[PDB]
């Protein structure tokens, strides 16, 4: 039983997939960092500054974790000799400062100590600034101002300047704390940081990751000389070029060898973003798309030729270098579906379910926006209610309401992921996960509006299982073969609905009209 192993360096946990070459997981571990390094004193994962903006994690927190999963998987008796090659996912945006002279560490590790006690005073920045930290708001307007605005970020780097984003944390450590930005060396983003232990050398950034920054310009598929030098200087020798995510890396250092039974031939295949490894995980392809359904909605979408704007995340397609992906994040979501069951359905998901049965495609032309939080995608609040001549109304009938929920928020998904550059083809294939793919009439609302048939698939592990179909793409060819041709034998999804036939004469005229409406309402 030969495999390839899948890691997920994450905000809570580290985890670990071991798939096997017919494609199934059979081993899965987990250290959580909470519960398992409760000394660091997170919550989380994290550390929630006074501010209350300011959000990190100690990276030797992450370095004994990965110390703490291989002795739980060595003590569970996982065989390593049969691994013979790894990728991972780090959780994005986040960054690590190397010190000058930790690379001196990294190649002369030692198997008979952890990883832990050797790299212990390699890092400039020993609190990490994650994806959670939103305490950059200045540079991130700094930045924009610097070429020419937010469009003019956001079509060179795929975003406009996003708090999180890297760039605006480097700028940010080297405009408070110069000295630790002089004494670094290196900086990582998790995932090329998770990297570079197997390899016991710097790993390089890929393109998509790489794209989480508002540095690469993604495009050129080169770092912005505009945007680096708008960051903090002499950063671009500090990242090192960025590197097709397809790339192997190296091969495993010799410390796992010797310490944990590695085979000195595994290959390390560059490490991702876990979204982007999870559309890996997923399979998505060209004019496919993934909804996953929560607190938040978050589409995941296939893109050829790109559109960047002031909301989304563009980024360098993982699977495919010279195409794109892109996330779009909906903060109306499962809260807003739950307060219209309650209003409307007597709190019944079942009768939720019977509102979309008994009503028509198109809800008899009533159209509905529910935004009880302000929305990001796009940026309004309130609840604003249409009929069928496109007057505004204060209320529907409960059935209606229902419908108009599901319809408007499945509607808004298509059109904004079309004005990104998404078009449904007649390949499409839609994915949807999440509480709300748990209900048959709510995912035939999808399969109606998009005209494509739907499919379930459970991603609890997605980035993981991503990471090890990536680590299986680069032994069985690479850049010479399709990830889709590679990865074709792993589990199918489950078809869960198929567009009823008249959807798209429906959806055709209601589309436009549902945009037009939006326009209304973000103009008043
Ligand atoms: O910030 C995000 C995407 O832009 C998150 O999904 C992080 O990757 C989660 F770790």
């Amino acid at each position: 039983r030969r495999c390839c192993l899948g890691w997920d360096f994450s905000t809570q946990q580290v985890k670990v997939v071991a798939v096997d070459a017919e494609l199934n997981v059979f081993y899965e571990e987990s250290v959580h960092f909470d519960r398992d390094l409760p000394e660091f004193g997170t919550q989380g994962g994290v550390h929630v500054h006074k501010d209350g903006l300011t959000v990190t994690s100690p990276v030797l927190m992450w370095v004994q974790a990965l110390d703490i999963i291989l002795e739980k998987m060595k003590a569970s008796g996982f065989d390593f000799s049969q691994v013979l090659a790894l990728s991972g996912a780090g959780q994005q945006h986040g960054s690590i400062y190397w010190k000058a002279g930790a690379q001196q560490a990294l190649t002369s590790l030692s198997p008979d100590l952890r990883l832990h006690q050797q790299l212990q005073d390699c890092f400039s920045i020993s609190d990490c600034p994650v994806w959670m930290d939103s305490s950059t708001t200045a540079q991130c307007r700094q930045l924009e101002a610097a070429v020419g605005g937010a469009q003019a970020l956001s079509c060179l780097t795929g975003s406009r300047a996003y708090e999180r984003f890297t760039g605006n944390q480097i700028a940010k450590i080297y405009q408070q704390n110069p000295e630790a930005y002089s004494h670094t060396e290196r900086i990582s983003l998790v995932s090329s940081f998770a990297a570079s232990l197997f390899l016991g050398s710097y790993s390089p950034i890929d393109y998509s990751d790489g794209s989480g920054m508002n540095l690469l310009q993604i495009q050129d598929k080169v770092w912005s000389q505009a945007c680096l030098g708008a960051c903090a200087p002499h950063l671009e020798e500090k990242l090192s070029p960025p590197v097709p995510s397809c790339s192997v890396v190296g091969a495993i250092s010799s410390y796992y060898v010797q310490r944990y039974g590695f085979p000195p031939g595994c290959k390390v295949v560059a490490f991702t973003g876990d979204n982007p490894a999870s559309l890996a995980g997923m399979r998505l392809e060209e004019g496919d798309i993934a909804v996953s359904l929560g607190t938040s909605d978050t589409l995941f979408l296939w893109l050829q030729e790109p559109m960047p704007a002031l909301e989304g995340h563009i980024f360098c397609n993982p699977v495919d270098s010279q195409h794109y992906m892109a996330l779009l994040c909906f903060k109306n979501g499962s809260l807003m579906r739950e307060k219209i069951r309650n209003e409307s359905v007597s709190r019944s998901w079942s009768d939720f379910s019977k509102a979309l049965q008994s009503t028509e495609m198109g809800n008899g032309g009533n159209l509905g926006f529910y935004f009880d939080v302000m929305e990001i995608t796009p940026e309004i609040i309130g609840r604003h209610r249409f009929n069928t001549e496109n007057h505004k109304v204060a209320a529907f009938p409960g059935d209606v309401e229902v419908r108009a929920l599901i319809e408007g928020q499945f509607m808004a998904k298509r059109i904004h992921a079309e004005g990104l550059g998404y078009r449904v083809m007649s390949k499409t294939k839609i994915l949807a996960t999440g509480g709300a793919s748990h209900n048959r009439e709510i995912l035939q609302v999808l399969a109606d509006v998009f005209d494509a048939p739907v499919y379930v698939i459970d991603t609890a592990n997605s980035a993981c299982v991503g990471s090890a179909y990536r680590a299986f793409h680069g032994l069985a060819g690479g850049t010479d073969v399709p990830f889709s041709e590679v990865v074709k034998l792993a589990p199918n999804p489950r078809l869960a609905a198929t567009p009823s036939p008249g959807a798209s004469q429906v959806y055709e005229a209601l589309l436009p009209q549902y945009a037009k409406l939006e326009q209304r309402i973000l103009s008043q």
